[PDB]
């Protein structure tokens, strides 16, 4: 039985209210209802893996499965297998997959982040997953972030802590964060970015949600304008918004949007919004497609309605030849040439690179590179023809071409990161020397570029 090249993968986020769900959620792992919706003729075809993520989830972890489990073996007639579940407080994420991908998965991690401190330290956070599915790593996060339309800033500093503090994947990829140890990663949930407008427009909203017309509504959208300005989800992906906003509704019914300040909400309007999303960072040249984004209609026990996304994602095998993984094959090089960082920094340290990748037997150290002032007010960090050759484990191209390299630029001072990037061998050519480019962050915010030639031997 052949290993795949793709799996299916489904997210859901869903703030449930912290009421029970109703009979029925099927139409939410159908991905029907409104936006990019799921066709009928797939409605029996299983997911490789599902990833749910809840917020304000009243239940139990018991009574949570049980529900997600009937509802998939309603669907599909398939009996999933639970991966793993983590919760913290109210927030929760569950990962099921195929009963046929049980011996494919391994190395599940799970952690979480609280946010906030003292008044803000005691709801709000994010939960997380990662495993190996074959020869490719998958990371989840489920955050709940602070709400009110007025917090977008605390919004973007809870992502900057969540993706700081949440300790997922290789613990050997020490220079790295969770947005780079993944070859696919998926974070959503209750982000509670909102609709920008003033409050005296609420209803002008609500009639523009009735004509279906978002495009002015998108445009004042909090997480699109801070993604645009780069305050946050640097390198994340978001498929178009084309479902009506997700919060806040009337319970029982989805006709009417509670918008007006109540004491129940500390007297804070909640203009409609889309609170409840899915992003998705991949690394360079792997294949990851957006099959569904959307919400649905017939779930109404939350002043949330669910939203669902559906994603092709390419998957490598665990590959074996004669000679690695336990020794290298030398029939196989990386080479990095006029290779040079552009850093954002004022420090005057010398740096060095770390080359990271599970093609290698473990990462390699690069001698210091050469300092100059760039043009701009900028350090340019020149490494030359100086940097070590990297003997990849397998030299395979089958194997090769599908790596990457994540590389970190570190003071000989500190011994601390000031960038990480990563680099695709997926090139045009072997044997050729080909132009390579990374973005370089710290703490996902941008601190500057590494770029240059690599040269990649294969045995072919
Ligand atoms: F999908 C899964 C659901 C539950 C547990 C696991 C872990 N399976 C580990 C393993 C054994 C042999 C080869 O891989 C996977």
């Amino acid at each position: 039985q052949p290993e795949p090249d793709m799996i299916t993968i489904f997210i859901g986020t869903w703030n449930m209210g912290n009421a029970p769900p109703p009979k029925k959620i099927t139409s939410w792992f159908l991905s029907k209802g409104q936006g990019k919706t799921r066709d009928d003729s797939a409605d029996y075809i299983p997911h490789d893996i599902y990833v749910i993520g809840t917020q304000e989830d009243p239940l139990s972890e018991k009574e949570w499965l049980e529900i997600l489990k009937h509802s998939l073996q309603e669907i599909t007639s398939v009996t999933f297998k639970t991966v793993a579940i983590h919760t913290l407080w109210n927030i929760r994420i569950v990962v099921l997959a195929k009963p046929e991908h049980e011996n494919r998965i391994s190395h599940i991690c799970t952690d979480n982040v609280k946010t906030g401190i003292a008044n803000t330290l005691g709801n709000k956070g994010a939960v997380g997953v990662s495993f190996m599915f074959n020869g490719t790593s998958l990371g989840f996060v489920n955050s709940h972030l602070t709400s009110g339309s007025e917090k977008k800033l605390r919004r973007n500093q809870n992502y900057m802590n969540i993706l700081r503090f949440l300790a997922l994947g290789d613990k050997k990829l020490s220079p790295f964060n969770i947005t780079h140890r993944f070859t696919h990663l998926f974070w959503f949930g209750d982000l509670n970015y909102r609709v920008d407008l003033p409050t005296w427009e609420a209803e002008t909203i609500i009639q523009k949600i009735k004509q279906q017309q978002y495009a002015d509504l998108l445009s004042h959208d909090q997480l699109l304008t801070e993604r645009r300005e780069q305050k946050v989800f640097l390198h994340f992906e978001e498929e178009e918004i084309t479902f009506a906003p997700t919060y806040r509704f009337e319970r029982l019914t989805r006709d009417k949007y509670a918008y007006t300040k109540q004491k129940a909400t500390g007297m804070k309007y909640n203009l409609p919004s889309w609170c409840d999303r899915v992003l998705w960072k991949s690394y360079p040249l792997v294949h990851v497609v957006c099959q569904s984004y959307g919400s649905t209609s017939d779930i109404m026990t939350s002043d949330h309605s669910p939203v669902f996304a559906t994603f092709e994602a390419g998957v490598t095998s665990q590959f074996v030849s004669k000679n690695g993984p336990g020794t290298v094959d030398s029939q196989g090089q990386i080479e990095f040439l006029r290779c040079y960082a552009t850093l954002k920094t004022k420090s005057q340290t010398k740096f060095y690179l770390e080359f990271h990748s599970s093609c290698l037997e473990s990462f390699v150290k690069s001698q210091e590179g050469e300092n100059e002032e760039g043009s701009e007010g900028e350090l340019v960090v020149k490494f030359g023809e100086t940097l070590p050759k990297l003997k990849p484990i397998i030299s395979d191209p089958e194997y090769l071409l599908d790596q990457h390299i994540l590389i970190s630029i570190k003071s000989s001072d500190s011994d601390e990161s000031y960038g990480e990037g990563c680099i695709a061998l997926r090139l045009e050519a072997t044997e050729t020397q080909l132009p390579i480019y990374t973005p370089l962050t710290h703490h996902g915010e941008l601190t500057g570029h590494f770029q240059g030639e690599i040269k990649l031997q294969t045995s072919q």
